[PDB]
RNA sequence: UACCUGGUUGAUCCUGCCAGUAGCAUAUGCUUGUCUCAAAGAUUAAGCCAUGCAUGUCUAAGUACGCACGGCCGGUACAGU
């Protein structure tokens, strides 16, 4: 989930909110950034965030980032939390639409599992 | 540009320092066409010093008998310089 800096002009360029993600003494602090600053990070998370389409970000690390297996999994952990972070936009209540499992069950009553 | 990478082990995750990285100002090595700007015996010995120079000054208007120059003849405030 991508978001904006402090104002709108369409097409989100950065992270919605300031989030973290930890994997066994490594953590990352993805901080939002204004347009055109580029991704300011180490080489390892610069891969992931660039592929994500998050084109602007400030970061900072803490702990042993030498063992990169932790470092990248902790980045990926942070990138997950974006839709698991509650924002005032999402406060309006969902309509609880029926599941595809329910509606399309008619074709699956043959022998299908 | 709010950034990290290598090194303790058979292998893994930490703690931790060492090394790598960029700027700045002094010395030094090697090299060097053209253009502008210019810091420069402070670091150490506020150690010691040859020679040369670096503070003098007169307007119509303080004092002109320089045997100076000049004079158009002088002085009688008395010339001009």
């Amino acid at each position: 989930r991508r978001g904006y800096w402090g104002n709108k002009i369409g097409k989100p360029h950065t992270v919605r909110c300031k989030v973290t993600g930890r994997c066994g003494s490594v953590l990352v602090r993805l901080i939002p950034a204004p347009r055109g600053t580029g991704i300011i990070s180490a080489p390892v998370p610069k891969k992931l965030l660039l592929m994500a389409g998050i084109d602007d970000c400030y970061t900072s690390a803490g702990g042993c980032t030498a063992t990169l297996g932790n470092f990248a999994k902790a980045t990926f952990d942070a990138i997950s939390k974006t839709y698991s972070y509650l924002t005032p936009d999402l406060w309006k209540e969902t309509v609880f639409t029926k599941s595809p499992y329910q509606e399309f069950t008619d074709h699956l009553v043959k022998t299908h599992t």
